[PDB]
């Protein structure tokens, strides 16, 4: 029986809960929705980093084809090319390019999962496809919520639940931890997702930044069939 | 506005989330249900410790009036007087006595909350009274779930939700973290408590130990009006 666990934030990752597992990183509003979208639109790779300084250094390494995106406090970073809205990573803008990004939550969670056997990037947009990859990988799972500012966040949690549910649709040989069971419960009783996310503290932040469009987009189910994977510092 | 947070397990306590707050420790199956019951039945004090060796040493300090209780793996510890069933701490057995105890989860969570301004002991049995003490104390709150074996546990989580709900019944000037909001949600949609706890991994453990009686008892609401408090290594 495949085991499924959940970690509630980037500041609550412990190696022993991650190593040798299938880790699924979630930051649905908005980092993993961005990564998922960009790669689906023909982006060559995403390189997540922790600091702006390291991001500017990484540009020089990848040459003409590198672009700078992400955010601090949800805002575009001075001197970057793009922000952290999935809509701005259109095929025209990203095809074949190398996206250097650093974000408030998502990028920390990705780096924090290094010891896993496979690091998958998950979101509402590719939830079904992630569940399918989870089953294929046939290994125990930990769903790593980025949270927001090192705290449990309802958006990442319900999205975990959706994905767990999709895994369950594909098989019965499962054992959930109580954290996973609870996420799945929250999802199962709020399938539309949108409604319940409005209780997240982070939702007020998304609203005061005028990101209603990004919010509605990131709640769309199963529009991306791709499962990005972090490997040796790169996501393809 | 009073802030309410939640910590999901004894292994997830971070000082900065606890210091100077009102901390409410929960291990409803069964340590905090025991402490609550024992003190309500006229027990003089409870002294929680981390090891059996430290427990045997503490007996010598408190003399004739000391008794030994708690558990490992839910079982009575060799040479102890009582186990970790609330029913065995009757008034006849505990009145005026000093209860030295060590348990798998609850006692770790209590010690882990030392830096709080006030450490309260909470359970389903004294949930309402805890909420009343929380309001009186008029300080920000963290609800510290003991969990089981360092993991998020549905029993402690729903019990947190019940208590948060009771605080809400007594006031509107609140700000919940997403973790607290989620617990309250789980409770609010499962008010009877009993039903939903049966999904906890720990429930199977309680059942295979034949503790159906303890389980039904620990799910009883508002039968104890006392709020035990941990102060300088002692609970009164
Ligand atoms: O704090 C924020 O608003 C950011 O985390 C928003 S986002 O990660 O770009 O979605
Ligand atoms: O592992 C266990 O069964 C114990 O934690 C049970 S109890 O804490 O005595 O309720
Ligand atoms: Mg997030
Ligand atoms: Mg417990």
């Amino acid at each position: 029986h495949m085991k499924i666990d959940l970690i509630i934030s980037a500041d609550d990752i412990k190696e022993e809960k991650v190593k040798n597992k299938t880790a699924v990183v979630i930051d649905m509003l908005r980092a993993t929705s961005v990564i998922t979208t960009a790669l689906n639109n023909g982006c060559k790779r995403v390189v997540p980093v922790l600091t702006v300084e390291e991001a500017l250094k990484k540009v020089k390494e990848y040459g003409k084809d590198a672009i700078l995106g992400g955010e601090r406090k949800g805002l575009k970073i001075e001197g970057f090319d793009f922000s952290n809205s999935p809509m701005e990573y259109t095929e025209d803008v990203v095809k074949g390019k190398t996206l250097i990004m650093t974000t408030t939550n998502g990028t920390r969670a990705i780096k924090g999962s290094e010891t896993a056997r496979d690091i998958l990037i998950g979101s509402v947009l590719n939830g079904e496809a992630v569940a399918e990859k989870i089953v294929e990988l046939n290994n125990d799972v930990v769903i790593v919520n980025a949270g927001t500012y090192g705290e449990f966040s309802i958006d990442d949690f319900i999205c975990s639940g959706y994905i767990i549910n999709c895994v369950m649709d594909r098989m019965k040989k499962l054992e959930l931890t109580d954290a996973a069971t609870t996420a799945q419960y929250v999802y199962k009783t709020n399938e539309d997702i949108k409604g319940f996310v409005k209780y997240a503290k982070h939702y007020k932040r998304i609203m005061e930044l005028g990101l209603k469009k990004d919010f509605e987009y990131c709640c769309k189910k199963d529009i991306v069939k791709l499962v990005p994977q972090y490997t040796n510092g790169e996501i393809l």
